[PDB]
């Protein structure tokens, strides 16, 4: 239709009428993307961390006083619970999303997909200039993706000391003993954009490797929830003797900063832009 807007992603086109009235987030993150841009959604799907409605901190501003449906992914997409809801816009690039799926929701409303064969955390660009495209609002989210790798090109100049120096982005639990971690990619990027090096690292650390790879880093940033993740940590052995933790060269984050990191969003990287460069600048200098 003239008016219209077509969207192109991994199960082919969708085509949204006008600006959507009432658009479900059917993701983990694409809340942060919607309200960002002032679209206030009827549900949201709750991730991590007990939030109100599942939205974090820096994203509820932008909610004010709406009380959306929280939905999970517990047993999947709930498209019954979806379809009850009425939406005229399903926002799912962060839900798992397969062919099939994809078709019983679009029974129910247009839906937004994944751009690629990620079906889970597509790089945090693609999802947001989708759904920029989807809410008729592209040139206010082209400027917010703007804005954000202008904050932390702003900390590299900041920060000239970050140069050079290597940092691993780590999980704030460990894994049958071992260390998880972010490998560089997408996810690794802000820290790049700082001036840090992104050491090469598997997804997960054996315990028998940890000092090896660990010891290579100049800082460690452990995405911890609380202290008692913290506690956990430098109450493992290994983890006592790394040189990081002799040199306090560790970075135990607070629950918004590891909640901040993992959203990945336009609201989100921000308070990484606020919170994480003092915390290089105390251990780096």
């Amino acid at each position: 239709d003239d008016g219209s807007v077509t969207v192109r992603h991994a199960f082919g086109d969708t085509t949204i009428p006008g600006p959507p009235q009432r658009v479900v987030s059917a993701g983990l993150t694409e809340q942060d993307d919607l309200l960002a841009v002032g679209v206030v959604p009827i549900a949201v799907t709750d991730w991590f961390g007990g939030e109100p409605f599942g939205v974090w901190p820096w994203a509820q501003r932008q909610l004010a006083g709406a009380q959306p449906a929280v939905l999970n992914l517990d047993n999947g997409i709930p498209v019954e619970e979806i379809a009850a809801l009425k939406p005229d816009l399903i926002v799912a690039t962060n839900a798992g999303l397969d062919a099939d799926t994809y078709a019983k929701l679009s029974e129910i409303a247009p839906t937004v997909a994944q751009t690629g064969s990620e079906a889970f955390f597509e790089p945090w660009k693609d999802q947001a200039t989708i759904i920029g495209q989807a809410v008729f609002k592209n040139a206010e989210m082209t400027e917010l993706i703007k804005s954000v790798d202008d904050r932390f090109t702003t900390v590299k100049t900041d920060h000239p000391q970050f140069s050079g120096k290597k940092a691993l982005l780590l999980g704030g639990t460990l894994y049958r003993g071992g260390v998880q971690a972010t490998p560089p990619g997408w996810r690794t990027d802000f820290l790049t954009q700082m001036g840090l090096t992104v050491l090469q690292v598997p997804a997960l650390i054996p315990r028998d490797e940890i000092a090896s790879v660990l010891d290579g880093a100049d800082v460690l940033i452990w995405t911890t929830e609380s202290d008692q993740d913290r506690d956990a940590l430098l109450a493992d052995p290994i983890v006592a003797q790394l040189a990081a933790t002799r040199r306090d060269r560790n970075i135990f984050t607070t629950k918004e900063l590891a909640g901040a990191i993992a959203f990945a969003s336009p609201l989100s990287y921000p308070v990484v832009a606020d919170q994480l460069p003092p915390e290089l600048a105390r251990v780096l200098g």
